[PDB]
């Protein structure tokens, strides 16, 4: 179904979040985790206190496709075990922030075309720097236009909210 799916979607915020290669996703899919720059790190960590749901929406550059989404389940925090991403220096990152993914399933852009973000110029939702934000209904939508995920279960994920 989709009703617990909207239910963690009521009045979420939600981000796109560009990675330069799969091998990054890969690891935050296997892991549960994202790091950042810090000009985004701030406002993910102001957006986490602000709403019941922050929510992050992955697309590889270059791929045509988002590759899932997923909610943070904290704030960011240094001192953890080193994961090691594929970067173009890992002090450059900021903090890692702990995810629980929603949807690991892929979405092309060429299904999402019908969709524009106000908060960049009603532009298509898939045009975005790293770290923009996609207004409510926009986000809403767009996740709802994802793949049912059956391996997930948000019944975890409701009670952390
Ligand atoms: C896992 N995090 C990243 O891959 C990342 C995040 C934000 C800016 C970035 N610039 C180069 C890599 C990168």
């Amino acid at each position: 179904g989709t009703s617990k799916l909207k239910y963690v979607l009521q009045d979420a915020r939600f981000f796109l979040i560009k990675s330069n290669n799969h091998e990054n996703v890969s690891l935050a899919k296997a892991k549960g985790v994202w790091s950042t720059l810090p000009v985004n790190e701030k406002k993910l960590n102001l957006a986490f206190r602000s709403a019941r749901s922050v929510i992050l929406i992955f697309s590889v550059r270059e791929s045509g496709k988002f590759q899932g989404f997923a909610r943070l389940s904290s704030e960011s925090h240094h001192g953890g075990s080193p994961i090691h991403w594929v970067l173009p220096s890992a002090k450059m990152l900021g903090g890692v922030f702990k995810i629980d993914w929603i949807c690991r399933r892929e979405l092309p852009f060429t299904k999402s075309a019908h969709l524009t973000n106000p908060w960049n110029e009603h532009k298509p939702v898939k045009i975005g720097r790293d770290g923009q934000e996609i207004e409510l209904e926009c986000g809403t939508q767009l996740c709802l236009l994802f793949p049912p995920d059956e391996s997930i279960d948000l019944y975890q994920v409701i009670h952390k909210m």
